[PDB]
């Protein structure tokens, strides 16, 4: 219907992270109802990054909701919430005082679901492995969904993996708000969402990034 087998994305995204300022912008398709997507990211505005663009991950299915596979069986906030969107407002704390705050918009228009995100990063240390560029990527997750009043919480720890062995971890707290009247969505219970984000492809200097998601919800 509005939300078909093969959808199309754009975004930008602006914000800080400590003192320096940048914007991106992306293009991308995925398959809603498979839970998978591919997305191409630039950095076109103060690139290089002097950080790690891994803490940016979850602001392009920890940002890209519609794209989460729910079976039958789980009412889907993000789809149902069509043709109107939703937004996202998310805290990510990481165990060493950084932390991430990202809020999001996303719309349909003419059939591609359109992302505008805003970054806030503070007191992320100048010497901790975010500012110094020595992370590897994410591991898999599990994000736990709680219905709200009419809205979606979600809440994971994630481990940001470290050159070295060792794992950086932070919390996420999310609230996921749909446009539509909440008396007109089928509220889901509490449910999991498997999330898989990967970094494909990048240019030395992540100025230009390809990632991909996997993510399929499930009843605990
Ligand atoms: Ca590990
Ligand atoms: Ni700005
Ligand atoms: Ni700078
Ligand atoms: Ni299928």
């Amino acid at each position: 219907e509005l939300i078909k087998e093969n959808m199309p994305m754009k975004l930008y995204m602006e914000g800080t992270v400590n003192n320096h300022h940048f914007k991106c912008t992306s293009e991308g398709e995925g398959k809603p109802y498979e839970g998978t997507q591919t997305m191409r990211i630039k950095v076109v505005e103060g690139g290089p990054l002097p950080f790690a663009f891994d803490i940016l991950a979850t602001s392009f299915m920890x940002g890209s909701r519609t794209f989460i596979k729910h079976p039958p069986g789980i009412p889907d906030f993000f789809k149902q919430s069509f043709p109107e969107g939703f937004t996202w407002e998310r805290v990510t704390t990481y165990e060493d005082g950084g932390v991430l705050t990202a809020t999001q918009d996303t719309s349909l228009q003419d059939g591609c679901l359109i992302y505008n995100v805003k970054v806030r990063g503070v007191n992320f240390p100048a010497n901790g492995p975010v500012m110094q560029k020595k992370t590897l990527g994410w591991e898999a997750s599990t994000e736990t969904m709680y219905p709200a009043d009419g809205g979606l919480e979600g809440a994971c720890d994630m481990a940001l993996k470290l050159v070295g062995g060792g794992h950086l971890i932070c919390n996420l707290e999310t609230t996921y708000r749909s446009k539509k009247p909440a008396t007109n969505l089928k509220m889901p219970g509490v449910y999991n969402v498997d999330h898989r984000l990967e970094r494909i492809k990048e240019a030395d200097d992540e100025t230009y990034v390809e990632q991909h998601e996997v993510a399929v919800a499930r009843y605990s």
